[PDB]
């Protein structure tokens, strides 16, 4: 029953904004009534939180996977396969991602979230960029953190601006390439 | 009279949110009734947007000086000079800017205003790099529009981010030499 209100959630955040959707919409669609939603979830504020906090972790997982798991293969095609699991992952919940981007504005909880989690993938990106240049295979440029702040903040504006069709936006066809060349020319160039 | 609402807002807006300002406020401060805010402007909504208008204007009048003013230095400081524009002018604005950003998940005048100057600085930024490569100066990479996008969009968020002391962010004293790093090595780099 939590998960038909999670799924109803997911499902009605793709036709209207989460202002447009009500409890008794997300209690109908999990075949349940009001007062049984309220045992499962204080508000549908908690259920956008909740859902948010599922992409989160599975982004946060598959890189985790991808960490453990080198890919054999060229640096490029190895940055393209990390920023690949944000594209795909967030990709894949467009509708959870729109409202979740939203929600930082009016939700403390939602925007604690987000921020956690892109102090932990900044700070391993900055990790990763030390690691570079201690074996010699980039530079001593920027500060790592503040390189791999930007980077982090570009792809998530970025991502979410393809995702959104957003005017203007790069074509999510082509933001994958867009987004791997500005790092590994931000990363390796003197 | 129309000033004062404007100075009034912006002084309000350094202590609070929009929501938490009111009519009578705005009113109280630039020395006038409700109903005489009400001849000048439709809303509270509608002082933020022309207190956008003003810096976004402002921004693009300074870029259009620098356009016909070529600054006599290396490509690394005339880079900086331009991104300066956007640090200086929305960094004196921080207010504006910070409750301007947040009004566009609400206002569709705010949304379209922003949409138009940022497709406007694209399309800048996407010249200026195809004539870069058309003087044998920058290699061709990705197709220049869609760099153009991605570089803009990242000047935003890092910007705004920075502005607003997010956690995460790049201080303040760092997000101008971090911005150019990222232009110059991803329009110059092979
Ligand atoms: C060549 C070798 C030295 N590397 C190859 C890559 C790797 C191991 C070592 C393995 C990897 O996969 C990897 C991935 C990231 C990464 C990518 C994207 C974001 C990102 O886009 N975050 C913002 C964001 C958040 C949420 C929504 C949208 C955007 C963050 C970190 C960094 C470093 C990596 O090291
Ligand atoms: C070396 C030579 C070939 N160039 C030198 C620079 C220049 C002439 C030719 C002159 C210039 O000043 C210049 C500036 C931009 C620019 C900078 C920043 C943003 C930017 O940050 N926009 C996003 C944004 C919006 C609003 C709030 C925050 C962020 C856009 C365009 C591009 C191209 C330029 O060509």
């Amino acid at each position: 029953r939590e998960l038909a209100i999670l799924a109803t959630a997911e499902n009605l955040l793709e036709d209207r904004p989460l202002a447009d959707i009500s409890v008794d919409d997300l209690a109908k669609g999990a075949g349940i009534s009001r007062p049984t939603f309220y045992f499962y979830f204080p508000s549908k504020e908690a259920v956008l939180l909740t859902l948010l906090d599922r992409v989160v972790n599975q982004a946060d997982m598959a890189l985790q996977t991808l960490a453990e798991n080198p890919a054999d293969t060229d640096r490029e095609n190895m940055w393209r396969t990390g920023i690949n699991v944000f594209f795909e992952t967030f990709g894949s919940h467009k509708a959870v991602t729109r409202a979740g981007q939203a929600a930082r504005a009016t939700s403390v909880e939602v925007a604690e979230l987000w921020s956690t989690f892109m102090q932990k993938w900044i700070a391993y990106t900055a990790a990763v960029i030390d690691a570079e240049r201690d074996r010699g295979a980039a530079p001593r440029t920027l500060p790592a953190h503040e390189l791999a702040t930007a980077l982090n903040l570009m792809n998530e504006r970025t991502l979410f601006a393809s995702f959104a069709g957003e005017q203007p936006s790069v074509p999510e066809a082509r933001v994958l390439d867009t987004l791997v060349h500005i790092w590994v020319t931000s990363i390796y160039g003197e």
